């Protein structure tokens, strides 16, 4: 079956959320698009990007190095479409701002705007974790910006519960 997301809670008409590991969701669902929380040189060294690369047995990193050699780095707030390998038809590599490294939080709107070129996506919460954005603010920007159908996988029950409570205020 196509895009068989299960156990998500619908927040708005086009935003759904689950307490789940995006790598395990991608292997089960085989979505048309999985979003990677990338950096501008597509170096998948840890966190979500490192885990998605490891699940492709490093094929995503080799493909990413070839893209950067020909095209140069991405900009913060930008994206590129590459192969999904065994995880999806396509991977949309999106660069959210890293607030812990001084990047502008306003670019989080530009980052989520890349999702609107794809009808259905499996995604992480952009700029959260060690990128330093406030995760409740990242969910609000996602809900206000994305107009296509996005399934957010957030792999922490404590954070998932705080995000659903904040949305339902
Ligand atoms: C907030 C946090 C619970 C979330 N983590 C995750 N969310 C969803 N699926 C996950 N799998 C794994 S794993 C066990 O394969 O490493 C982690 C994970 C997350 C969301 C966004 C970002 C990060 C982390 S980061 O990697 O710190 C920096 C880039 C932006």
């Amino acid at each position: 079956e196509v895009n068989s997301f299960s156990g998500y809670l619908k927040l708005t008409d086009n935003v759904y959320i689950k307490n789940a590991d995006i790598v395990e969701e991608a292997k089960k669902v085989k979505p048309t698009v999985v979003v990677n929380a990338a950096n501008v040189y597509l170096k998948h060294g840890g966190g979500v990007a490192g885990a998605l690369n490891k699940a492709t047995n490093n094929a995503m990193q080799v493909e990413s190095d070839d893209y950067i050699a020909t095209n140069g780095p991405l900009k913060v707030g930008g994206s590129c479409v590459l192969s999904g390998h065994n995880l999806a038809k396509h991977c949309l590599h999106v660069v959210g701002p890293n607030v812990n490294k001084g990047e502008d939080i306003q670019l989080l709107k530009s980052a989520y705007e890349n999702f609107n070129q794809h009808e259905v996506l499996l995604a992480p919460l952009l700029s959260a974790g060690i990128f330093g954005a406030d995760p409740i603010h990242s969910l609000r920007v996602c809900v206000d910006t994305v107009r296509t159908n996005v399934y957010l996988a957030v792999f922490d029950k404590n954070l998932y519960d705080k995000l659903v409570s904040s949305f339902l205020e």
